[PDB]
């Protein structure tokens, strides 16, 4: 267990920001990816786990930026990345996500870095949108020591993620016409037998339903923070929120397995 911050409430996890103070910086010399913003917290008590977030095809940090402060304010170091090319495919995106986690761990050891010793480099998570969500699931399949994964509107050329043992949360957008739920998100979710997993489908959601500026930041933010706290911190105070079937008009579908209360 790695418990930091007060006992959460649905209300405080729905809030725009958690208890901790967040400052950010642009990574100076990115190592094995295009660009990175690091978001961190100053007064967490101990060190916090790190999460690397990757956008979709043609997209940049903009699409996924809101997660940086939303997660960091609850006790994580979060790096949002631009890929080497906006036209990088999921396997390449996974490689770059893992290179960003690698560099976050190096900046942890770098006296000139604002996250100097602010990071616990044994507790790492992966997140991403679309092809970046596909990348996150590849990162989880290839690296089972990752503590948690969350993909929003994921897309990959293959829907078989049966090797994934990492607790995985899938955000789906009901009306997605880019990576439709019935051919992408759902099939990907159904492939995972060996892990804690969850599927939350956003009612009437387009492909961008979990991106910066979305109309469900309360519910989506609550779920992603609760999932990452539960599984990255092994913090059982978050079990109620991580596993709950939300009683919301904003949710069109909910599935979960191996998520014990």
């Amino acid at each position: 267990s790695h418990m930091r911050g007060p006992n959460p409430t649905a209300a405080s996890l729905e809030a725009s920001a958690g208890p901790f103070t967040v400052r950010s910086f642009t990574v100076s010399r990115p190592s094995g990816y295009g660009a990175g913003t690091v978001y961190y917290p100053t007064n967490a008590g101990g060190t916090v786990g790190a999460i690397a977030i990757v956008p979709g095809y043609t997209a940049r940090q903009s699409s996924i930026k809101w997660w940086g402060p939303r997660l960091a304010s609850h006790g994580f170091v979060v790096i949002t990345i631009d890929t080497n090319s906006t036209l990088d495919q999921p396997s390449s995106r996974s490689s770059q996500q893992m290179a960003a986690l690698r560099q976050v761990a190096s900046l942890n050891g770098t006296s000139s870095s604002p996250i100097y010793g602010k990071v616990d480099t044994a507790r790492m998570g992966v997140m991403g949108w679309s092809m970046g969500g596909g990348g996150s699931l590849i990162s989880a399949a290839n690296n089972p020591s990752l503590k948690a994964a969350a993909a929003q509107a994921p897309w990959d050329s293959s829907t078989n993620f049966s090797s994934v043992t990492v607790p995985t949360l899938i955000f789906a957008c009901e009306n997605d016409s880019i990576a439709p739920v019935n051919s992408s998100a759902l099939p990907i979710y159904d492939s995972m037998s060996r892990n804690a997993k969850q599927f939350l489908e956003i009612n009437g959601g387009s492909h961008s339903c979990a991106n910066s500026g979305n109309s469900n930041q309360a519910l989506i933010g609550k779920k992603g923070v609760a999932w990452m706290k539960r599984f990255m911190d092994n913090d059982t105070r978050y079990s109620t929120f991580a596993c709950e079937n939300p009683n919301s008009t904003r949710v069109s579908d909910f599935r979960t397995a191996n998520c014990s209360l």
